[PDB]
This record gives structure tokens, C-alpha cells and sequence, in this order.
């Protein structure tokens, strides 16, 4: 797929499983249109959010529901969620992996952008 | 200073200087109302955004114009901006420092929540 | 394999390719014995460092040559290398992924520990 | 203060208090000679490690006893310690802050290098 999301847990040393993820795309009217959604697998990965034909040039926001994830482990986390906003495919079609590493009061995110 | 924002540059190994920073607070209609903003100092810090009386419980968003920072340095930046969304809670006397460490394709953020 | 190393580049938004990696194991005499070595592939991954029979209980140090990596891109980085030191398999045999995310003046590392 | 060390807790969202910190300097025989050490304050900071005259160019190692920190909080910590290895260079008047952000299975570190 042209878009994949990977989530890691820095407290447990494991993939972040069952993490809800929502993708929005900025519409012409400048509002965030819902584009795709899903949940991470046993390996902390989310595959199949979209296809090459559907994943056109645009501004995208990937929202990772970190709060729900931590609450289900008894932790009262700082953030509501992690948000990643970026322009996609404005220099031709590429493959995007959005990775996040999660702690209760901190997170980091990076992007791996590759051209097939 | 119940809220401070500090921004660092992981490429140059320096404070992120003259970075635009916006704080929004979610309203009743769940809209993002502008709350405070400014530009980071020579120390990469932004103080005096708000006061203890004005900084009530609620949901807050800190938005960092990372795109403009990297452009001014001539790196092609991946993110449109860096966004940090959290709930301010009154559980005792608290002060919040929102730190962000910036790279062209990644950022990390942490909250340092302390009792004065 | 029971030990894999993954390295990402936060400046370029890509896997960190051709990164030299050395693994040491603390010997009885309390010196660091050379245990395994290798280089990351096109995907930023290093496979085949060791086997289940060889990867016994111990204290291990994984040294990632970050300086050589950046120098070959014209960057004069802060760190000599990234070092990850940890006790392995003292609670039974497990699989270890050591991940690093690299910037010129910063890096982060995490561990994904799974039980097959 | 040409060298400061600051340590933060990504789980509790707080300064890492009373953390042991050791600084070593590589000798001619390429041995790690003890150079300075101490314990972080209530602010997670360690000042007065050295002086401008004593802090000559060379290779330095900052070692943080993260294992003992997490044990005191009852989390099973992955790393034996966190280590940061860098070359101090005289290219102009410089001051170094070595920051580390700690999780049980991960840490990130950055250098803030500034001209007084
Ligand atoms: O295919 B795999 O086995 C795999 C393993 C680990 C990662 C980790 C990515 C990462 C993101 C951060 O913000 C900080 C950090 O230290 C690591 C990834 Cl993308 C893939
Ligand atoms: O004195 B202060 O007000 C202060 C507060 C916070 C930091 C450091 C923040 C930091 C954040 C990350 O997401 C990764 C990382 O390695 C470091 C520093 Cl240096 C200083």
C-alpha cells in the first residue's frame, strides 16, 4: 500500500496493538474530509488504508488515538492523540510509512518516504 | 508561567529560534479558538503565553510552524507543522512545559508537568 | 533471527543504509568481547547477526556507527556513535529488534522484545 | 557551565530526579578515565560538572544510570544505562547541554550547542 502506519510502545517494549487510526484529507473548502481509518495489528502495523488510485496529491492528517490506547492499560496519558500532518505526492507518487513511538507523556513520529 | 513552550533543532544541535507558535483551546461547539501565540526566543523558548487564572482546565492545542523553520534553512520539510493536543487538568498546583525536538522528517515531543 | 537492528534517517526520511553495526558481549572477566558485526541493508535493516544457539543469556552492547554514516553525507555530527546496552534472555529466550532514529545532533533508540 | 546534563521522564512527565550521571574522557591509551559525576537535581539537571579550562577538546562519554532510576519506580527497565559519546570541539566559544528523555524500553538524546 502507498500509506502504512506503524506504532510502537516504549513502556512495554512491544508493538502498539489495536491502536485506532484516522486519516483526513484537506478539501477544497479547507475543511478536513475523512479519508480512511483502521486499527493496528498484532505487529503494530496498519495496512490497506488506501490505494494508489485513491491516494492523490493533497494535504493529509494522520491522527493516532494514543489516549484510548493508554487508558486501556490504566495509564492517564498527557496527550489526546498524536497528529501527523503532511503534503503527499506533490513530487510524484511515493510510498509513506508513518511511524510513532509512544510513552504516556511523550511521543516521537517519523516518516519513511520511498519511491518505487 | 503555567505554560511554556520550548523548541529545539536536532539537525544543527541548537535552540529553534524565531519559530511561530500558536495555542488554541477547544470551545463548547468543539471549535479551535485562538488562545495565545508568539515566536520562540534566542533560547528557543516562549514564555508569558498565559496566566494561572486564564489557563483553566480544557483541551489545548499547541501548533508549531516547523515548515517555515526548515524552509528558512533550505531543507525540504516533511510536516506542515507540529501539533500537540492535551488536556490541562487541575489535580493540584501544576506548571506545563511543552518541549519539541525537530528534524526535517521527524519530531518528538514531551510534557514536563511539575508542582511549583 | 533473535537479534535484528533497524536504522532510520530523520533528515532524509529514509532507511539508514550501509550503517556499520558492532555487537559486544560482556565476558566473565568483565571486558567487552566482540560478538557479531554487520551493515544495514537497503531497507535500513541488519539481519543474521546471530543464532538462537549462540545468543545466550548475557549483557550485550550494540554499537551503531552513526558518525561514519553522517560524514559520508557531508554532515559533521555530534556523536561518535549510538550505543545500546542491555541484558538479554535472562527471562527465557526472546527476539530483539533494536531500532534507531538518527539526526546529526540527536538520536532515539527503542527496543521491541517479543516472545515466540 | 560548558557542560550541563538534563534528564527527563517520559512516563511520569517529569524531571528525572536523583539520577546518577558519570562523565568519562578517553585517554591516550584510549581508556575511559573518570572525569566528573553527580546526581541530577529536583529539576533533573546536573551543573558544575567541569570548567571551561578543564573541559578541553577530546572524546567524552556521559553515562546515565537509567536502570536504577526505573527500578526505584518498579518498572522493569530494558537498558543497563544510557550512554552518550561525543567529541568536544573548540570551534569558537561553546557550551554543551546533553539532554536525555527516558522510557523503560527507549531513550532519546539531543545536544544543544550554543555560543555564549
Ligand atoms: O519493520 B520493523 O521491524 C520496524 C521496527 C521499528 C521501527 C521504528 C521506528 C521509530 C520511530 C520513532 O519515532 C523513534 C524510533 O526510535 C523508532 C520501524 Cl518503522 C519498523
Ligand atoms: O530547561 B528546560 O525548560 C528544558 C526542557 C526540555 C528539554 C528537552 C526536551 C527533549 C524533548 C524530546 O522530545 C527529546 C529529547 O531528547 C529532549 C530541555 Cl533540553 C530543556
Amino acid at each position: 500500500c502507498p500509506l502504512m502506519v506503524k506504532v510502537l510502545d516504549a513502556v512495554r517494549g512491544s508493538p502498539a496493538i489495536n491502536v485506532a487510526v484516522h486519516v483526513f484529507r484537506k478539501a477544497a473548502d479547507d475543511t478536513w474530509e475523512p479519508f480512511a481509518s483502521g486499527k493496528t495489528s498484532e505487529s503494530g502495523e496498519l495496512h490497506g488504508l488506501t490505494t494508489e488510485e485513491e491516494f492523490v496529491e493533497g494535504i493529509y492528517k494522520v491522527e493516532i488515538d494514543t489516549k484510548s490506547y493508554w487508558k486501556a492499560l490504566g495509564i492517564s496519558p498527557f496527550h489526546e492523540h498524536a497528529e501527523v500532518v503532511f503534503t503527499a505526492n506533490d513530487s510524484g507518487p511515493r510510498r509513506y510509512t508513518i511511524a510513532a513511538l509512544l510513552s504516556p507523556y511523550s511521543y516521537s513520529t517519523t516518516a519513511v518516504v520511498t519511491n518505487p
